[PDB]
């Protein structure tokens, strides 16, 4: 990867990734997508770039293509399961309820992040 | 590896080969028996082109990912192996077995206090009291 060859400096990708959520959060969706995506070839294995893309698929509605790169970003990690509560909330996107109860029963059974385990409560709470 | 492929396919988005069904059910679990006999005799860099065959095509499959990871675990790549019994467990989030491997890679990548918290979570939500028994093993040690 462009990662391991050490292409652009750390803190110029710092920055990149920086400007990638301040287009985010201004709602310049298209331009941070690009960015995302720059981030993710750059180094697919970035927990973080990887999450900041699935973020911008699940705000795209497109939810399959959200949860696939949520089930990376848990993987890598191994115990942050704030993608797996993502994974939830697009599975109730996809009409998918007993996935989405997985998902967020699994937060609440591993997670040690309580502010996450209430948000998942509250969905399970709903889930008919 | 798979993993970046599957990041690569999410990435750009486009027309994937699973998207089009361009390989039917029925041949792609002719692929993988023919996957595990070449791994049951032994033939294990034919057995990895294969689980990598597969993985490429439909990289979300639990039973793919589970074989490509014990290749890796066999062949003492332990990051490569811990990374996909995480992507397995994620898929398939009841079954633990992939958790209990994913500590054995911690322990062999000098990682105790994840590999630890592996079986720990094997020992308090597993139904599987063997498993169970053998991640204590492994805990009673670190
Ligand atoms: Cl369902
Ligand atoms: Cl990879
Ligand atoms: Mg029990």
């Amino acid at each position: 990867t462009l990662k391991d060859i050490n292409a652009i400096p750390d803190d110029m990708m710092d920055d990149i990734y920086s400007y990638a959520y301040d287009f985010y959060n201004k709602g310049r969706i298209e331009e941070a997508e690009v960015f995302f995506r720059f981030l993710c070839i750059y180094d697919f294995y970035n927990v973080d770039y990887i999450m900041g893309l699935a973020a911008i698929y699940q705000i795209k509605e497109q939810f399959q293509q959200a949860a696939d790169l949520y089930a990376v970003a848990f993987a890598l990690g191994k115990n942050d399961y704030t993608p797996v509560f993502h994974t939830g909330q697009c599975q109730l996107r996809l009409k998918a309820p007993l996935k989405a109860k997985e998902c967020f029963e699994l937060v609440i059974q591993h997670s040690n992040d309580e502010k996450l385990k209430i948000k998942a409560q509250s969905y399970l709470d709903a889930i008919q």
